[PDB]
């Protein structure tokens, strides 16, 4: 009998753009373990539910459908527009299993909350949280390497009103104590943002060896640069998320030149994920997305694994079979093209590189990079054993 996955991807409205790479990734991958038989010689079927770029009641409703009408016996996702906790009872009273990229610390309280009853939801990237003690972490590494001289000891953080850039904000600001800076500034700001010029005069004011904005849309990001660069501080700069994407780096442009950015998931430049990389735009095209479709290829490579290690997947409503998939998901260690994927036992969120271990073999590398053309995708610069160059002093320092 086929394995039936269903993925609740938002294939419509705002980031039908990521939903369209989630689905590209998960098709791919089933594709690859299909031609070799599927999982224990069961082929995998793919059935897509659009969550619309809308909420937790169209999440629902959808992951429902997919169980409900289709019979799946796992939820994949990459994320949705969601708060991060719509699989988890839906997974649970079904006895199936769903894995997300929500990159939510709300999945780790959930499952902590009763991890008897949410067995069945693993969280396949770290919480956002990461973001902020894994920026700490990178920064402690190109000084310890000699790639960055501090100015001085004063981190300024920079963050919108919602929970995902707060979340970061205040993981920044409550670990800097412990690397040797102290927060000159912490400053929230009404999005999306018209003028930076409030926030730059308190920078320029008090000039911080590193600047953090947590504000995560390329076009106000880029904004901020062209605002900065008329008057820079001697500064590191970091940008969440938004740097990552060519829409920053067409707008900022010659100002985009030194900017560092990161992700908690991602393709590696190296043989296994170059391969990827090379095999997902001869399917899809130059110009797609690696970075969103590598997450949901890579779940449900974990999920055959774990999957077949069991003796196959249980229907929904079979929690006996399905507990034991997700026995064997808790204890995976499955190296692909983003890095090791391996869990915490207790949050069911994967474990981090190198901030909360020290061994690759053992967590997901938290990869940063740096912009070094315009024109170009940025150079990636952490962690080791993955950098393909050094960190470099941006050139308004």
């Amino acid at each position: 009998d086929p394995v039936v996955i269903g993925c609740p991807a938002p294939l419509t409205g705002i980031v039908a753009a990521d939903g369209i790479e989630f689905q590209r990734g998960i098709q791919m991958a089933a594709d690859e373990i299909n031609a070799v038989g599927g999982i224990l010689g069961r082929p995998i079927e793919l059935v897509f539910a659009d969550t619309q770029s809308k909420g937790v009641d169209v999440v629902i409703q959808s992951a429902q459908r997919l169980i409900d009408r289709d019979n799946a016996s796992a939820l994949i996702a990459g994320y949705n527009l969601e708060n991060g906790t719509a699989l988890h009872d839906v997974a649970a009273d079904a006895g199936v299993i769903a894995m997300h990229a929500n990159t939510v610390a709300v999945h780790d309280e959930m499952v902590k909350s009763d991890p008897d009853r949410y067995w069945g939801t693993f969280q396949y990237d770290p919480p956002e949280t990461l973001y902020g003690g894994g920026f700490l972490k990178f920064l402690k590494d190109i000084e310890d390497n000699g790639e960055f001289s501090r100015p001085n000891n004063k981190i300024a953080i920079i963050t919108g009103p919602g929970i995902y850039s707060v979340n970061i904000a205040n993981a920044i600001r409550d670990g800097a104590g412990e690397y040797g800076y102290d927060v000159s500034l912490f400053e929230t700001v009404a999005i999306p943002v018209s003028d930076w010029g409030p926030t730059l005069a308190k920078l320029r004011a008090d000039p911080p060896a590193v600047i953090v904005v947590t504000h995560f849309y390329p076009q106000d990001q880029a904004l901020f640069m062209n605002q900065f660069m008329t008057d820079p501080t001697n500064s590191l700069v970091y940008l969440q998320y938004g740097a990552s994407l060519a829409a920053f780096r067409d707008i900022a442009g010659d100002n985009s030149v030194g900017v560092t950015y990161a992700t908690v998931l991602g393709t590696l430049q190296d043989e296994m994920g170059d391969a990827f990389a090379k095999a997902y735009k001869e399917r899809y095209g130059d110009l797609s997305s690696t970075a969103s479709g590598c997450q949901t290829y890579s779940a449900l490579y974990a999920y055959s694994i774990a999957a077949a290690l069991a003796g196959g997947p249980g229907a929904p409503y079979d929690d006996v079979q399905n507990k034991a998939v997700a026995d064997r998901l808790r204890s995976l260690i499955f190296r692909g093209p983003v890095g090791t994927m391996r869990f915490h036992a207790d949050t069911q969120s994967a474990w981090s590189y190198p901030t909360e271990t020290n061994d690759p073999s053992l967590g997901m590398p938290h990869i940063f990079s740096q912009i070094f053309d315009k024109a170009e995708d940025g150079v990636l610069i952490a962690p080791a054993p993955y950098k393909k160059a050094g960190f470099k002093m941006p050139p308004w320092m």
